[PDB]
C-alpha cells in the first residue's frame, strides 16, 4: 500500500498467531511490542527513546506478517505504550519512504 | 526520492541558515530538534516517548526546507539525541510509506 502520515501509520500485524496492530515507525531501529509469549529463549535488552530507557526481552528470528507481508526477525518485547515496527522488519517488507 | 530503510533515514535539512541532518520519522507525532535559535518566545510543552515524558519548548510557523522542500509548521527543542521530523511536516512535503 501507499500510506499517507496525516495520522498515525498503524497496521494491522499477526505475530504469535494473534493479530494486532503497531505503528510502523521509520525512526525506530528495532521492533518493539507489548508482552507477550514468544517461542524460543530471549536475551534481555536495554532500549532508549524520548524519555529514557526500557527493559526489554529479545527474540530473534521471529516471524511476523505485517499486513500480510511476512518478515523475520528479533522482536523485543516490555512496557511499551504503543507496538513498534522499527526498521529492521521494515526493510524486510521493502518498505520505503517516498517523496 | 524513494529511501529504503537499512540506516536511519536522516536527511539535510535547512532552518535560519543552519543546515542540519535530521531523522524522517513516521512514528513521530510531532518534530523535534535538540537546538535551533528560534525567533525569542516559546510555550511550553509535553511530550512521550518509549521511555517516558520529557517537557519541550515549543515554536510555531517555523520554515524548514526538507531536502529542498519547504515546509512551515511547529518544531518543538527538546531532550532528543537525534534531531527528529515528525508526521506535522513530512505531510507537507508529501512524504508516504509504501511496501
Ligand atoms: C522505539 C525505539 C526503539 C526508538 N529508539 C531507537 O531506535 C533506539 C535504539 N534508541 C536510541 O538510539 O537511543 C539513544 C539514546 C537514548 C536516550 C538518550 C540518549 C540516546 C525510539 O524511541 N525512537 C524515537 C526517536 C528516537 C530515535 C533515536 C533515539 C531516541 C529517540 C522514535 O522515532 C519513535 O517513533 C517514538 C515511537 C513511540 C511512539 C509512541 C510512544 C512511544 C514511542 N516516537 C516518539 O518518541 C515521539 N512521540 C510521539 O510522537 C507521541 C506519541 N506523541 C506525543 O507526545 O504527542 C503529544 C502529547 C502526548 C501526551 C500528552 C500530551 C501531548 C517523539 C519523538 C515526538
Ligand atoms: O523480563 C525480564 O525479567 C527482564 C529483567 C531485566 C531486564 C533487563 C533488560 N531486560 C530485562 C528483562
Amino acid at each position: 500500500p501507499q500510506i499517507t502520515l496525516w495520522k498515525r501509520p498503524l497496521v494491522t500485524i499477526k505475530i504469535g498467531g494473534q493479530l494486532k496492530e503497531a505503528l510502523l515507525d521509520t525512526g525506530a531501529d528495532d521492533t518493539v511490542l507489548e508482552e507477550m509469549n514468544l517461542p524460543g529463549r530471549w536475551k534481555p535488552k536495554m532500549i532508549g527513546g524520548i524519555g529514557g530507557f526500557i527493559k526489554v526481552r529479545q527474540y530473534d528470528q521471529i516471524l511476523i506478517e505485517i499486513c500480510g507481508h511476512k518478515a523475520i526477525g528479533t522482536v523485543l518485547v516490555g512496557p511499551t505504550p504503543v507496538n513498534i515496527i522499527g526498521r529492521n522488519l521494515l526493510t524486510q517488507i521493502g518498505c520505503t519512504l517516498n517523496f
